């Protein structure tokens, strides 16, 4: 387990509140205040998730040890709903839970670049309190794709050998304001921002 | 990587053909024979897929920290179409595949205890030349509960507790015919017995 986590004492899962000021916490803010300066942020949370983080950290190797010194590794927005986050915080991504997408590349779990997007209430939708949630996610994109409506797993990087894939898709491969996801454990959860307007 | 794994010449995925007559083959040749003798075996290979097996050991040392106790992994059967097989082989089991058999007891993948259930054609399905495959898999079946249409995950241990989840579901909780499972690397796709009626 990273060594920059709080001890959690034999506890397998714990939200962490970061504090202005701090460069970890300030970073995020930044990330988040680039495309959505309307907001104001509530809290910054960092999920220690055991669990999530080692079946993610052995994927991250895998897709590391089969691209070709690819930057596998993005760090992407998912706006989410309440009744959602108790779930996402202990279990992570769940593609047989995702809405369908108002423009759909795929059935999978969906991640937008820029906050702004995940900002939209059709995403992080105001709980009975006006509080949004959006997770920051380390999301592996690794070799990508345009994707298409019909998907359930990434296409096939060549047609006439089918189980050899493309590790995600997106909207655009020349610039990319959305990836999707198709499997267990290829998202880690790793902040959790509540804000008002 | 397991000890009765052959060399692998640095690679990370081979189908190894098990030689007839020896302890292995015999092994998993009697555990289908047990409901099946009316079959014919043409061959019965080991799966060697370094990542799957990675991934599921990850996830069997995570259920046995869970659960408290190391009785989490059941051997079940699969039978599919030969279209299916270099999917199951590479990837192992996907719920979002199966758009063809009944999903009665929950949306994941399905499991028989008994080889003659998966030999039926609706499962693994004959090809030009009578050819059926089943697999033998390793499941992490963990603590299970009975299943109803519609599930997505396993159902809540408590609702009290709404994130504490069952590993897997079944039909029959006293005398399980048939196991449940709504996560990829739940499953280790262990042998593949190619044969006919
Ligand atoms: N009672 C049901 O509706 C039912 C659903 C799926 C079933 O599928 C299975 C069950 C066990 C194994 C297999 C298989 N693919 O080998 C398929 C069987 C019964």
């Amino acid at each position: 387990l990273p060594e920059h986590w709080t001890d959690m004492n034999h506890q397998l899962f714990c939200m962490v509140q970061l504090e202005p000021g701090q460069s970890e916490y300030n970073t995020i803010k930044d990330k988040f205040t680039r495309t959505c300066s309307s907001y104001a942020i509530e809290k910054i949370e960092r999920i220690q998730n055991a669990f999530l983080w080692q079946s993610y950290q052995v994927k991250k190797r895998q897709m590391d040890i089969k691209n070709d010194h690819k930057n596998n590794e993005r760090l992407l927005f998912h706006g989410t709903d309440a009744d959602s986050v108790p779930y996402v915080n202990q279990h992570g991504f769940n593609r047989s839970c995702a809405g369908k997408n108002a423009v759909s590349y795929g059935k999978g779990t969906y991640f937008a670049v820029d906050a702004s997007y995940s900002a939209k209430d059709t995403y992080s939708k105001p709980d009975s309190n006006g509080r949004k949630h959006m997770y920051v996610v380390r999301v592996l994109t690794g070799v990508f794709t345009k994707g298409r409506a019909g998907l359930v797993t990434p296409p096939p990087k060549n047609p006439h050998n089918p189980t050899d894939l493309f590790d995600s898709v997106t909207n655009n491969t020349r610039s990319p304001k959305l990836f999707v996801v198709f499997f267990d454990n290829q998202a880690y959860p790793e902040y959790l921002i509540t804000f008002t307007a």
